[PDB]
Formats: structure tokens, C-alpha cells, sequence
RNA sequence: UGUUCGGGUCGAAGCAGGGCUGUGAAGUCCUGUGGACCGUUCACAAACGAAAAUCCUGGUAAUAGUAGCAGCAAAGCAGG
């Protein structure tokens, strides 16, 4: 069950590096690779819950958000579940 | 091919590598492989000897894990 619950502030910043149409895909690996790497977890073990995507594709392929703030959970089985926090 | 004398499953031809002979074309022997045919005297014949023809046919290198898999319609992501 519940082992580690805590709300994060993902920065985006670095998406906006990469050409125009291509932002959104490097915006869920980079959310990915965030939670990845601060839970301590395969990236595989990962899971994104619906509303983070449609959060990342509001605006289209071109402009995903410089920030979005999610709400992680961990259990000890391994997966991780991310839904958007408010 | 005609003729004289022979060899071979106790291992013929062929192939790979060596020893000896000959100025040389080449001959003969040894070892490994191979599994059925091959020589020699005296003569006679020829669809008779290749390194080259921007030669012919077949096999196979380097180039090289290289060019290409973009240009006119830049399309995909999450969960199951
Ligand atoms: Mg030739």
C-alpha cells in the first residue's frame, strides 16, 4: 500500500530545446524520467494516469506547459501511480 | 588407335604438401585424403599445351557496416 506519497513540481524547461512538433513526446518521457529518478524505480514501474496526458496534449504537439505539478504514489510492489495534483 | 610387357580393394585416377633426378619442357618416389580404374616398347593420328584479346561463362573481394531508408501530405501519446 501507501509507502511514499508526495506531491512534485516537474519542470519542463528543457522540452523547449528540441524542434517544435516533437514537444510533446519529450515532455512524457521527461515526466517519466523524473519520476523515475526520483523514486528510485525502473521505468518500466511507472504509470501516468490519463489526466497528465491530456494535460501535456491540451494545446497541441507545440506547446506542452513550462511546468506541470503531479501527485505521486508508491507502493511495494513496485508501481507507481502519478495522477495530476491541482 | 595398332602392337609388346604389366599394375590395382594388401587400395587406381584425382587433390594438398614435400625428397631426388634433368640445362629445361618434365619425370619419379614419400606422407594425408580418396574408393575404381591406370600404364608401358615400337609406330601412327589430332576437336593437342594460355598470363594478356575495354576476351566469354561462373564464383568472389575491396569500396563498407559506407550511401540510401529526409525535400512534394514534419504524427503521434496514455491506459488495457
Ligand atoms: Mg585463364
Amino acid at each position: 500500500d501507501m509507502v511514499k506519497e508526495q506531491i512534485y513540481t516537474i519542470p519542463l524547461r528543457e522540452v523547449r530545446k528540441v524542434p517544435a512538433w516533437k514537444r510533446a513526446n519529450r515532455a512524457v518521457i521527461e515526466v517519466r524520467g523524473f519520476l523515475v529518478r526520483h523514486m528510485k524505480t525502473e521505468s518500466v514501474q511507472v504509470k501516468l494516469d490519463k489526466s497528465i496526458n491530456e494535460h501535456l496534449w491540451e494545446k497541441g504537439c507545440e506547446k506542452p506547459p513550462l511546468s506541470i505539478r503531479v501527485r505521486a504514489v508508491k507502493f511495494a510492489d513496485g508501481e507507481v501511480q502519478a495522477e495530476l495534483a491541482q
